[PDB]
């Protein structure tokens, strides 16, 4: 019978296994998920871009056949839904609402405002110290780049980002009870929707002010999608940002030569990146679609009503696309063919600029901060994110 999906990483920095033997024997075939249906994966980098493009596909969630991972899933798909999930001619109806912010020129002129952000945070860092032991550098520096500049953007004052920065991780760290996480979430919500009603009467220069006055008043939308909108910005990236920062740091360790290339030249930042973002690919189960109508994918017939999903992780790692795909190598000459770490098409990722800012100031300015910092455990004890899960690190104990 099918296999069950997700699969499991083959180790704690590996991309499941099965992925390379189906690009080579089975590019197109069918997955069994939690509930027992059956779903459509794809694996070669061109099948995946076909998926992400074709406007036979859908990403409404009400359509017969989509392919909910869990039951967590299913029951999200009630809800009124926001970009993300929509097509078009909704989807860039409500996107534009907030894609200036994200453009690169937008992202650009907020360059200072992220370096000093970064800054800042290193230098608290570096005030605590780790005189009396490895310190955690998730808490103390992945978590809060990410966290704070989304929570400034959409609106919050700088008082308040350390409290919702820790309401916002208690969401999704694996620790929480589901009491735990639930109240925490709805805590967001409650404070975003204070946060609406603030900027429906006094408008800033923020993305919350921009959804209230160009939206919300001429009854675009109303105050409660403003809310919904604003959080969606919040959860849909901040996890990967901090995964992508933590993977960073620890693929480095593993890579010496290049740490030291890093090391001796800042201005590799934006290469590092390029390759750390193909060769972790953190967020790789979001290009999902059903078949509004028969569609030919390979030597597969994709049904009405079938779903689909298009591994871009599988697609960074495909031979065909990228030589020697399976080793990380900052100096590799890149091919035509954009790897895929942020999707493709019309969905992809709003805020790719902006994360690859984050992620190139992070990785040219940390080790010139901190020329020494090492991870402080041995690497193959690192604690990564449960094997059926995103790529990702929980917590990555430094010294410096
Ligand atoms: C390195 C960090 C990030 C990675 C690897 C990443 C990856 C992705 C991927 C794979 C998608 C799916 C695109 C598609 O459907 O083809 C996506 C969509 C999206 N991301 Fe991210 N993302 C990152 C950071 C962020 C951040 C920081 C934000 C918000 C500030 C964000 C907000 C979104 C939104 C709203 C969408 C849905 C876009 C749409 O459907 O129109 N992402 N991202």
């Amino acid at each position: 019978g099918a296999p069950s999906f997700p699969f499991s990483r083959a180790s704690g920095p590996e991309p499941p296994a099965e992925f390379a033997k189906l690009r080579a024997t089975n590019p197109v075939s069918q997955v069994k998920l939690f509930d027992g249906s059956l779903a459509w994966l794809v694996t070669k980098h061109k099948d995946v871009c076909f998926v992400a493009t074709s406007e036979k596909l859908s990403k409404v969630r009400t359509r017969q056949g989509f392919p909910e991972l869990s039951a967590s899933g299913k029951q999200a798909a009630k809800a009124k839904p926001t970009f993300v999930d929509m097509d078009p001619p909704e989807h860039m109806h409500q996107r534009s609402m907030v894609e200036p912010t994200f453009t690169p020129e937008a992202v650009k002129n907020l360059q200072p405002y992220i370096q000093r952000t970064v800054d800042d945070l290193l230098e608290q860092m570096k005030q605590k110290g780790c005189a009396n032991g490895p310190v955690d550098l998730v808490k103390e520096f992945a978590l809060p780049v990410p966290s704070y500049i989304i929570y400034t953007l959409l609106g919050v004052p700088f008082n308040d980002l350390e409290y919702l920065t820790q309401q916002n991780a208690i969401r999704t760290n694996g620790s929480s009870t589901a009491r735990e996480a639930s109240a925490a979430n709805q805590e967001l919500l409650d404070y975003l929707a204070i946060l609406v009603e603030q900027r429906l009467v006094e408008p800033k220069d923020d993305i919350i002010s921009k959804l209230c006055t160009e939206q919300v008043k001429p009854g675009n939308i109303d105050k409660s999608d403003a809310v919904q909108i604003a959080f969606l910005l919040l959860v849909a990236g901040n996890a990967t940002m901090v995964n992508m920062i933590a993977l960073g740091v620890a693929t480095l360790a593993q890579h010496p030569d290049q740490l030291a290339q890093l090391k001796a030249n800042p201005s590799l930042a934006p290469q590092f990146v390029e390759e750390l973002c193909r060769y972790h690919t953190a967020s790789a189960l979001a290009i999902k679609r059903t078949a509004k109508e028969d569609v030919m994918i390979g030597d597969k017939l994709v049904r009405a009503n079938e779903g689909i999903i298009a591994s871009n992780q599988s697609a960074n790692r495909d031979e065909e696309v990228f030589e020697n795909p399976d080793e990380f190598n900052m100096n590799r000459k890149w091919p035509p063919q954009d790897p895929l770490g942020f999707g493709f098409g019309d969905h992809r990722c709003i805020a790719e600029h902006l994360a690859k800012a984050e992620l190139t100031t992070v990785f040219s300015t940390l080790y010139q901060k901190f020329p020494d910092l090492k991870v402080a455990v041995p690497l193959g004890k690192i604690n990564y994110t449960p094997l059926n899960r995103d790529v990702g690190i929980v917590d990555l104990p430094v010294i410096f």
